[PDB]
């Protein structure tokens, strides 16, 4: 039962903890609440491998400046959660990558690209754009709706896979 450090990254309004609450107790909150530091643990069987998920929710606001390259190193897998509602959240992911790369001390890294708010008719960015960008970094793109839990399960298992494939 291995514990993988899973940390989510994104902006305010995307719903990073939405995926976690949907997995822990399986509940979706309507009233968006800005989270600062929350830890979620649950025993899940990954492809037959019973593991313990040690997920940590990070702040979506750029408050921490000279304090990010501290706990960001302990993070194993990062969840690039963006929203198709606003392209701003899409470009925000880029900054996180640049930061993560310096913290990982390597060019390559096992990560996944997930597009939230896929169930909303407010599509500012298209699938091809996300797929195109994902192909450059060699990361898989999965559509994820936190409103009805669409693609969340798939994305979760795919992420853990990338981590295990990276080592084994
Ligand atoms: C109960 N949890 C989540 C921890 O003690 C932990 C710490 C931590 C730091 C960076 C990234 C992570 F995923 C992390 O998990």
């Amino acid at each position: 039962m291995t514990e993988y450090k899973l940390v989510v990254v994104g902006a305010v309004g995307v719903g990073k903890s939405a995926l976690t609450i949907q997995l822990i107790q399986n509940h979706f909150v309507d009233e968006y609440d800005p989270t600062i530091e929350d830890s979620y643990r649950k025993q899940v069987v990954i492809d037959g491998e019973t593991c313990l998920l040690d997920i940590l929710d990070t702040a979506g606001q750029e408050e921490y400046s000279a304090m990010r390259d501290q706990y960001m190193r302990t993070g194993e897998g990062f969840l690039c959660v963006f929203a198709i509602n606003n392209t701003k959240s899409f470009e925000d992911i880029h900054h996180y990558r640049e930061q993560i790369k310096r913290v990982k001390d390597s060019e390559d890294v096992p990560m996944v690209l997930v597009g939230n708010k896929s169930d909303l008719p407010s599509r500012t960015v298209d699938t091809k754009q996300a797929q195109d960008l994902a192909r450059s970094y060699g990361i898989p793109f999965i559509e994820t709706s936190a409103k009805t839990r669409q693609g969340v399960d798939d994305a979760f298992y795919t992420l853990v896979r990338e981590i295990r494939k990276h080592k084994e």
